[PDB]
C-alpha cells in the first residue's frame, strides 16, 4: 500500500538538556520556530504527501457527498430574550457559520441582526462571545480570525443593528459584562508583546489584567479595575450581579475548578469606576469553586465543590461571611454531579445533574432549595438553554447520539408548568430506529469501573468483525456526554462500523474524585482506563485490533499518542487532532501554562518523573516483537491552533518517521496534516468541518480497507 517518500528532516544532535540528572535530547527542537523557512519547507512537505495519500482513495469523495446531503439541516439555538426583543441562532444549513437572529414577539417576524458570513469568503472570522447590555439595547461581540484564540471586540446597537465605531484590541480569554447604568463593560486584554499576535506565534500569555471600557470612547482612555503584577498566571473575571449592585471577580490560576472571589459593591465607589476598584477579598485562596447564581440583597447562593466533591448549592451573607455560617441551600447528592444552576423568574432556580453521564433538568425554589419539578428528558444532554432571573420563561435544547434534538419551552407563569417542543428537526437519511445506544461499565487495571457508551445498528453479531472507532478525552474536569454527530453516524451506517465513547479518569463524570483520579502522578490511569476499554471491546466481540480505530483532540490527543507507544498491538489507526506531545515543554507556549495543573511541570524534579514515563515526545520506540509495528497514524494541525501550538504535532510526527517510519516491518503510514486558516478547532467553518472529517474517515477506509457500504 505505502507508495510515497518520508521527507528529510535534519536532526540536531547537539540539542541535549539535563532535566534533574536525567539527559533528554531534542533533536527537532528547531520545529518549534513557526516562521523559519525550516519549519515551512518541513510543513509543505510533510502536506505533499499526506494529501495524495488521503484522495487516492473514491471513497473520500463518497463520504464527502454523503456528509454534505445529511449534515444540510436546519441548525437553532434556543431562543433568548434580551431586553423587549427575542434572538436565536441558526444556520439554514450548510451555511459557514451560524447567524443571529433578532424579532420583537414570539410570534414576529425574524430579520437578521448579526451575520458572520459576509466577514470572509471561507467563512473563517467567527463570533468568539457576546454581552449584550442590561436594557437589552446594546450588544458587544468579539471576533477571531482563522480560528485563533485571539478575539476583537466590536459593539452595535440593537435598534436599527447600527454598527459603532468602539473596537477593542489585544483581547483573549476574556470576560465580557455590562455595567447596569450602560456606561461601559468590562473585559480582559494581555499587555503588548513583540512579535505576532494573530495566532501564529508561540508566545506565552501572562499578565492578562482587567479593563473598563466607556461605550463612545478609545480603548486608550479604559480604566484599569484590577491587575496582579505579582502572580503573572492570574486571570480574573468580572461579572455583575443580577441587581447590578456587585462586580464579582474570580481569579483562576490554571485550569483545576477552583477560584479565588472578590466582590466590589459599586455603591460603595467614590465617584464611579475611575481605576483599581475597592475590592473586599471574600475567599483569598484556590480551594474551591464558587459560582455565583444569584443574591437577593447580601445574601448569595454560589455552585462550590468546596467539601462536595459532586458540588452542592450553599448560601454565604456577605455581612457574616464566616465559613462556619454559610448555609447550605441543596446539599450534594451521593453520585450525581451538579452541572451548572440558574436563577429565573425571580425565585426558581434551574439544576442541570449528570447521572451515569446522562442530563437531568429540575427546578427548584430559591428560599428552601425544595425540589418543585423534574423536566422530563430521554437519555441524552442538554447543550443550550436560556433563562435569566427577571424572564418567566426558559427554553433548553436536548440532544443525543441518535437525533439532533429537541428544543422544549417552558411557561414559567403557569400554575401547572407544561414544558412543550418548541423546535424539532429530523434528518432524512438517517433512520434512528435502527441503531441502538448502550451504556455498559468495564473493568480497569485497578478494578475501577469505568461508564463506556456503544452505538451501533441493531442485530449485528458480535463476531468481532465490525470496525470500532473509540473515542475518549479524560482531562480537566470535562464530561464526555452524549452528542449528535452525523459524521460519526456515515461510519456507522455507510462503514459498517460501531461507535464507542469511553468516559475515562481525569473527566467530571463522578465529580471531584473522577477527576483527581486522572491527574499529576495518577495521569497513567487515564491511559490504562482508555486501553481497558480498547480491550472490552475486543473481548466482547465489537471489534479486533486491525480494525479498531481511536480518536481524540487535544488532551485527547496526547491520550491517543500515548495509547499508540504503549500498546501498538491493540490499535489498527490512530487519529490525532491538535494534540499535546512534548509533556516537557509544553508550559512554555501560549496557554500552556494553565495545564500544569493537571499535567504537573517538569521544572519539578517530582513532576517530571511522571511526565517523561508518558510524554510521547520521548515513548517513540519500535515494539520488540517482530510481528508488531506502530498502528497507522494521522495527526492533524493548523497554522493558527493557537491553544496547543503545532510545534508538538511537528516534533511528534518527525520522531515517528525516523524511529519507526525508517524500520522495515512498519508498513502502516505515519502522516500529519496542517491545515490554513483553522485553529484548535471552535469557530471552524462548516466547509472545513466536512473536509476534515471526509480526510479522517478516507484516512480510516485506506488504512483498514473498508468498503463503502452505499
Ligand atoms: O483542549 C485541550 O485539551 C487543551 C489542552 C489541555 C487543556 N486544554
Amino acid at each position: 500500500m505505502l507508495s510515497f517518500q518520508y521527507p528529510d528532516v535534519y536532526r540536531d544532535e547537539t540539542a541535549i538538556q539535563d532535566y534533574h540528572g536525567h539527559k533528554v535530547c531534542d533533536p527537532y527542537a528547531w520545529l518549534e520556530d513557526p516562521d523559519s523557512e525550516q519549519t515551512k519547507a518541513f510543513v509543505e512537505a510533510q502536506n505533499k504527501i499526506t494529501v495524495p495519500f488521503l484522495e487516492q482513495c473514491p471513497i473520500r469523495g463518497l463520504y464527502k457527498e454523503r456528509m454534505t446531503e445529511l449534515y444540510d439541516y436546519p441548525k437553532y439555538s434556543c431562543h433568548f430574550k434580551k431586553g423587549k426583543r427575542y434572538f436565536y441562532f441558526y444556520n439554514t444549513g450548510l451555511q459557514n457559520q451560524r447567524v443571529l437572529y433578532v424579532q420583537d414577539s414570539l410570534e414576529g417576524e425574524a430579520r437578521v441582526f448579526l451575520d458572520p458570513n459576509i466577514l470572509s469568503d471561507d467563512g473563517t472570522v467567527a463570533l468568539r462571545g457576546y454581552a449584550f447590555s442590561e436594557d437589552g439595547e446594546y450588544f458587544a461581540y468579539g471576533l477571531s480570525a482563522s480560528g485563533s484564540d485571539w478575539v476583537t471586540i466590536k459593539f452595535m446597537k440593537v435598534d436599527g443593528a447600527k454598527e459603532l465605531p468602539d473596537v477593542l484590541e489585544r483581547v483573549k480569554f476574556s470576560c465580557m459584562a455590562w455595567t447596569h447604568d450602560g456606561k461601559g463593560m468590562f473585559y480582559n486584554a494581555y499587555p503588548q508583546q513583540d512579535g505576532k499576535s494573530d495566532g501564529t506565534e508561540t508566545s506565552t500569555n501572562l499578565h492578562q489584567k482587567l479593563y473598563y471600557h466607556v461605550l463612545g470612547t478609545d480603548q486608550s482612555e479604559d480604566i484599569l479595575c484590577a491587575e496582579f503584577p505579582d502572580e503573572p498566571k492570574w486571570m480574573g473575571g468580572a461579572e455583575l450581579s443580577d441587581d447590578g449592585r456587585y462586580v464579582l471577580l474570580s481569579i483562576r490560576e490554571g485550569c483545576d475548578p477552583v477560584n479565588r472571589l472578590w466582590y466590589c459593591d459599586l455603591q460603595q465607589e467614590s465617584n464611579g469606576i475611575t481605576g483599581i476598584l475597592k475590592w473586599v477579598k471574600l475567599i483569598d485562596n484556590f480551594e474551591g469553586e464558587y459560582d455565583y447564581v444569584t443574591n437577593e440583597g447580601t445574601v448569595f447562593t454560589f455552585k462550590t465543590n468546596r467539601h462536595s466533591p459532586n458540588y452542592r448549592l450553599i448560601n454565604i451573607d456577605f455581612t457574616d461571611p464566616e465559613e462556619s455560617k454559610w448555609k447550605v441551600l441543596v446539599p450534594e447528592h451521593e453520585k450525581d454531579v451538579l452541572e451548572w444552576v440558574a436563577c429565573v423568574r425571580s425565585n426558581f432556580l434551574v439544576l442541570c445533574y449528570l447521572h451515569d453521564v446522562k442530563n437531568t433538568l429540575q427546578l427548584h425554589d430559591l428560599a428552601t432549595g425544595a425540589l418543585l419539578k423534574i423536566f422530563p428528558l430521554e437519555v441524552g444532554s442538554v447543550v443550550g438553554y436560556s433563562g435569566q432571573k427577571k424572564d418567566t420563561e426558559i427554553f433548553y435544547q436536548f440532544t443525543s447520539f441518535l437525533s439532533p434534538g429537541i428544543i422544549y419551552h417552558c411557561d414559567l407563569t403557569k400554575e401547572e408548568l407544561e414544558p412543550r417542543v418548541f423546535r424539532e428537526v429530523t434528518v432524512k437519511g438517517i433512520d434512528a430506529s435502527d441503531y441502538q445506544t448502550v451504556q455498559i461499565f468495564y473493568p480497569s487495571k485497578d478494578g475501577t469501573k469505568i461508564p463506556m457508551f456503544i452505538v451501533h445498528k441493531k442485530g449485528i453479531k458480535l463476531d468481532g468483525s465490525h470496525p470500532a472507532f473509540l473515542y475518549g478525552y479524560g482531562g480537566f474536569n470535562i464530561s464526555i456526554t452524549p452528542n449528535y454527530s452525523v459524521s460519526r453516524l456515515i461510519f456507522v451506517r455507510h462503514m459498517g462500523g460501531v461507535l464507542a465513547v469511553a468516559n475515562i479518569r481525569g473527566g467530571g463524570e463522578y465529580g471531584e474524585t473522577w477527576h483527581k483520579g486522572g491527574i499529576l502522578a495518577n495521569k497513567q490511569n487515564c491511559f490504562d482506563d482508555f486501553q481497558c476499554a480498547a480491550e472490552y471491546l475486543i473481548k466482547e466481540g465489537y471489534t479486533s485490533p486491525k480494525r479498531l480505530t481511536i480518536n481524540g483532540g487535544s488532551n485527547g490527543g496526547l491520550l491517543v499518542a500515548t495509547c499508540a507507544n504503549q500498546r501498538p498491538d491493540l490499535f489498527g489507526c490512530v487519529i490525532a487532532q491538535v494534540g499535546v506531545m512534548d509533556m516537557l515543554k509544553f508550559h512554555k507556549y501560549t496557554i500552556g501554562h494553565a495545564w500544569t495543573t493537571d499535567y504537573g511541570c517538569s521544572d519539578s524534579k517530582q513532576h517530571f518523573e511522571w511526565l517523561i514515563k508518558y510524554s510521547p515526545l520521548h515513548n517513540v520506540k519500535l515494539p520488540e516483537a517482530d510481528d508488531i509495528q506502530y498502528p497507522s497514524m494521522l495527526l492533524l494541525t493548523a497554522d493558527h491552533a493557537d491553544r496547543v501550538v503545532p510545534l508538538h504535532s511537528l516534533k511528534f510526527i518527525a520522531t515517528l518517521q525516523y524511529i519507526v517510519g525508517r524500520s522495515r516491518k512498519q508498513n502502516n503510514p505515519l502522516l500529519i496534516h496542517v491545515d490554513t486558516k483553522a485553529g484548535h478547532g471552535a469557530g471552524k467553518p462548516t466547509a472545513k468541518v466536512i473536509e476534515e472529517v471526509s480526510d479522517m474517515f478516507a484516512f480510516i477506509a485506506r488504512c483498514l480497507n473498508i468498503d463503502w457500504i452505499p
